[PDB]
């Protein structure tokens, strides 16, 4: 509601452009209009002339001479128009955000295409965080988030989590360090935001339940903080009934949601999207206008043409088949773990995503086991140390990926693991 | 020299880690090694399967099934290795920087592929600038750089410039406010860097001479500041003997150079590169790791394959052909200005790039002429105000692009402009 408290001095200082209100006038003028105003290079000089890209379960994508010129040329900072509209309509189909028809100043849903979702998150963190600011999140947490937040000088306040994600009673008891009003009231330092991966957390694989999401949202309004819903495994939930998102219940305009195409369509193309209140999305667009300028227009066109030919049906049909693939991988890694790990280790079943989080029994830090012993036997899993704000502290946990390994190679890795565990007790 | 001076506390706090020492060992291990440690999604799920991309004056680019999987997948933060090595070899050939065989901790030349050259510039600015820092540049200057620097709260000290770029007397005189020894001491705030666009300044078209470059470099050594060489029109110099770069004379390791393929190969692909002392390139790599992660690996592969097939000879031939094109546009717009505007405005012939900078004679501010009268007559040029730190001050200057317009379009636009100038005297 007071979006100004969640916007730094540097971020508030960002301005429009200005230049291109001019080349804007060209768009709606007569076809006889001559512009010498713009700063576009001549695309006729660019060496790539046409493209044809084959698709599985889909018609081939063709860029002809005119489309190629557009693919190779500057495009709008927030994204190409057809991809922004397709994406906004998708958010409406999926989450029907309460906020879609609110006035702009009151946090009307806006959305921008980012160069990967991580771009959206980084700009968001940069938009918000003054050193000494308090932020909430559940460890274990995505190491990219922790590495992004560290140089910002926030105090990270760990919220307790279990098989079902953040524990709302833990959140409650952290927040009683303040009362609300506190928040309407600066410089106390009531938390600016709570960040979480609600579906298939990296590294734990745990997902928030809907009931718990409702409790967290209630806390968020009470202490007036932002929720940043970083949801890159949103389209990889193994339950075919997707749990309601924070964005679907954002009646206040206090959620910022990052979505990713990195797990489902392409990670290397660097295309994600950020959804949230208009005045906050506007600040990230201005920062991108001075940094990446825009996401690859070629890559947006490839995605947008794919998405439009599929329709929301072809899109959903595709996420379904990939979930089916990851769910079989999940089953196979669970079967390997049950087989070899013994009463040797404990793990929860991943509710989404692509990682298994394994607690090794009777070993207080697993870095030697993995960095030294397992590497020598040609088997790599990831120690848990990376997923904590304090990475120097001992961790008995291992992250194991199930995205790619065959059943045979999971069987070998887990028998080797079990042996070294037993050799180390 | 002392790189820590030019690195923020946020920037200095960034960490490399904490995961991909695991990808490290996998590469240089046996083929029989099994990894579950990485966070790569399965590329087989991605819907694009092959690409065929035609090239003018070139052999067609083919991404078969295996190369496409690579193109759709995460890749290293600093760029794909074949593009980095091609680009570093280019810099050696073009600029032969003194710094190439220095120890890393001293200025060893390094290079980072960025998501456009403006991404690298923006992270350099972010890496260096504390609010209140002094920084040096010539006005008029690129609007995007002015819009990037403003929110960082630095003090921009304008350095005088003429037809031949920044005037070293003006720079020398500005620096006499300090003694050279004051650089050794943070609190009295000697400038952190000099920023300039040495070839075809946007909006002016003027280029630095080789002799002024040497004097400017002498000054930078004397008062120990960095030079940031933003050189996107480096490959668009009309004089076909290219003036020596700051990078080419950089015996101290104090130059950061931004190059762009935006004007010559593709703006919409968002691929540029940043060349500079290893310690500072390293700080920008780490900021990229938490923001974009890496430039699109698809678009890097397109460019790398084009470049490798062309070789250094094919690349420079292409740059010759595009130069010849922009040179002919320059001639056509100069001819139109001479035709219509003689006695009514003054301009220098552009030495590189794509802009003509026109000072109109009897009019103190060109905003009404351009924003109101010219618009109504259907011709757009860009008012000069946008290229100054204080955009609110009157400007009698106009920027006209010659990248695209036909000679007839230029004729009619300058005929209209001339008439409106005379109606406004
Ligand atoms: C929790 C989380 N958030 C964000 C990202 C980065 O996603 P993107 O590729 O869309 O930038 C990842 C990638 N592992 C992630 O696991
Ligand atoms: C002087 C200058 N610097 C930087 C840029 C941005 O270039 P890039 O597309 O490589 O990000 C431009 C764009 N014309 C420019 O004129
Ligand atoms: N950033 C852009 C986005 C779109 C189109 C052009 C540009 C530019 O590079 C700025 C141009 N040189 C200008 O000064 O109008
Ligand atoms: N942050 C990265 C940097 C480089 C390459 C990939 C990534 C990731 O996508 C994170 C990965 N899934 C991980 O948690 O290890």
């Amino acid at each position: 509601m007071n979006y100004a408290r969640f916007i730094t001095a540097a971020s508030a200082a960002r301005n429009p452009s200005p230049i291109r209100t001019m080349t804007d006038i060209l768009s709606r003028g007569p076809k006889s209009m001559i512009s010498l105003a713009g700063g576009l290079p001549n695309p006729n000089m660019f060496p790539f002339k046409t493209a044809v890209i084959t698709v599985e379960n889909g018609k081939t994508i063709q860029f002809g001479e005119e489309m190629m010129k557009r693919a190779l040329q500057y495009s709008p900072s927030a994204g190409i128009p057809e991809l922004l509209s397709w994406l906004k309509q998708l958010q409406i189909k999926l989450h029907n955000p309460p906020t879609i028809h609110y006035p702009p100043s009151q946090g009307q849903m806006d959305l921008c295409v980012t160069s990967g979702s991580q771009q959206g998150l980084c700009k968001v963190f940069e938009m918000i965080i003054n050193p000494g600011d308090n932020v909430l999140l559940d460890e274990p947490a995505y190491s990219g988030t922790l590495q992004s937040l560290h140089p910002l000088g926030c105090n990270i306040i760990n919220v307790a989590s279990d098989e079902s994600g953040i524990v709302p009673d833990s959140l409650r008891d952290i927040l009683s360090r303040w009362k609300p009003e506190d928040a309407k009231n600066p410089q106390k330092n009531t938390p600016k935001f709570l960040y979480t991966v609600p579906n298939g957390n990296n590294p734990t694989g745990n997902s928030l339940t809907s009931e718990r999401k409702k409790e967290i949202y209630e806390l968020a309004r009470k202490y007036d903080f932002l929720i940043i819903e970083d949801d890159p495994y949103y389209f990889l939930q193994f339950n075919k009934f997707r749990v309601p998102t924070f964005l679907s219940m954002d009646v206040d305009g206090r959620v910022i949601r990052a979505d990713s195409f990195s797990k489902i369509i392409s990670s290397g193309l660097r295309i994600g999207f950020l959804t949230g209140p208009k005045p906050l999305i506007e600040r990230v667009i201005l920062h991108i206008q001075v940094s990446t300028l825009h996401p690859s227009t070629f890559n947006q066109l490839m995605i947008s043409q794919l998405l439009h030919e599929w329709g929301e049906e072809g899109f959903m049909a595709h996420v379904d088949r990939v979930i089916d693939f990851y769910s079989n991988q999940k089953d196979a890694i669970l079967a390997a773990a049950d087989k070899w790990l013994t009463g040797l280790a404990e793990w929860h079943v991943p509710a989404a995503g692509m990682f298994l989080w394994i607690k090794v029994k009777g070993i207080n830090d697993v870095k030697e086991l993995i960095e030294e012993k397992a590497v020598k036997m040609g088997v790599l899993m990831l120690p848990g140390n990376a997923f904590y704000v304090d990475s120097s502290a001992p961790s008995p946990y291992l992250r194991a990926s199930f995205s790619s390994a065959s059943p045979e190679q999971m069987d070998v890795a887990f028998q080797v693991l079990a042996q070294l565990i037993k050799e180390s007790l």
